[PDB]
């Protein structure tokens, strides 16, 4: 997505800080993680 | 996953450092990201 970003799941509540962007999404709990 | 972990996609190559573990997975590119 964009280095130095954070993605939090709106289901479990998993938060991960992207340190290396790629070209996809973090579908967690069958739901595309949200950005913080 | 447990905090203090990293997840790299085997498609795009997106690396994200889990800040707050959770009961879910980071399905990216239709593939559950792998741990680093
Ligand atoms: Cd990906
Ligand atoms: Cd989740």
């Amino acid at each position: 997505a964009n280095e130095g970003d954070v993605y939090k799941c709106e289901l479990c509540g998993q938060v991960v800080k992207v340190l290396e962007e790629g070209g996809g999404t973090l579908v967690c709990c069958g739901e595309d993680m949200v950005k913080q």
